[PDB]
């Protein structure tokens, strides 16, 4: 749908908190900590201090608060106050928060301790990928070639892209339309407009694109069992690009970009 400015004020809210929960808890991400105990942080902080609520919890069943996932976990990891983060791990932290009705939608990486030369790199490039895709973003453009864009960038890099799981409208709905594949697909045609609200968050692979969903049926995992990294951002199409509404002063991208001359 095509959101009203009174829409994109609250989402520009709730992008903010959601973003605000990833720049608390970075601090906390070390050597030692449970992923149980993360999730915790960041709900106390997002009831009690934000007084919002996560959009995650109860989700189709979604346990906790936010997803958390670790190394060759693709995305949804389940935080459990049983598994411990120690040195080389990447870890992204996805935080969805609900305030006065309205989405916002975040993800970023974070290294633990002693960073790994791959894994830095894998982050690195994934999070370029994003940005490449977040400076093509203007009305005209068709979502497949943002797709097309991803893809290109992240294979050229080394890397493969996660076809399963894509980025999505966002508003007073968790997931509205349309999909936001991170990929060239032929069923994949979509005109982008002013007005419309979405996320970008593609799933890097630094081996095969190929994953398996565990029992749990949440947490999703590479298939040859290599690192995977993703980076999540909430936008809206303005009338001559985009606002990102999830901006962290840790972003090296402006909230707005424009392409007027
Ligand atoms: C708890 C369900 C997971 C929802 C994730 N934020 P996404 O749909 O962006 O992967
Ligand atoms: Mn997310
Ligand atoms: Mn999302
Ligand atoms: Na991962």
């Amino acid at each position: 749908s095509i959101k009203t400015p009174e829409d994109i004020e609250k989402m520009r809210v709730a992008g903010r908190l959601a973003a605000e929960v990833l720049e608390m808890i970075e601090p906390y991400v070390k050597p030692g900590v449970s992923t149980g105990e993360l999730d915790r942080i960041c709900n106390d902080y997002i009831v009690n201090e934000q007084h919002a609520v996560s959009a995650c919890l109860g989700y189709h069943g979604y346990p906790k608060s936010v997803c958390i996932s670790i190394n060759e976990v693709v995305c949804h990891g389940i935080p459990d106050d049983a598994k411990l983060l120690k040195d080389g791990d990447i870890v992204n932290i996805d935080v969805t928060v609900i305030k006065d009705g309205f989405h916002g939608d975040t993800s970023k990486m974070f290294i633990v301790g002693k960073p790994t030369i791959m894994g830095e790199r894998l982050c690195r490039i994934t999070q370029e990928s994003l940005y490449l895709a977040l400076r093509m973003v203007k009305p005209g453009i068709n979502l497949r070639e943002i797709g097309a864009a991803i893809q290109k960038f992240v294979e050229a890099e080394g890397f493969s892209v996660v076809r399963e799981y894509c980025g999505h409208g966002i508003g007073r709905g968790f997931h509205e339309e349309p999909q936001v594949l991170h990929y060239d697909s032929r069923e994949t045609n979509v005109v982008l407009k002013p007005g419309m609200t979405f996320t970008i968050e593609p799933m890097v692979n630094a081996g095969k694109k190929e994953i398996r969903t565990m029992k749990d049926g949440w947490t999703v995992k590479t298939k040859d069992r290599s690192l995977s990294a993703q980076y999540e951002h909430t936008i809206v199409v303005t009338d001559n690009g985009c606002e990102i509404l999830t901006l962290r002063k840790d972003d090296t991208i402006p909230a707005i970009i424009s392409h007027d001359e």
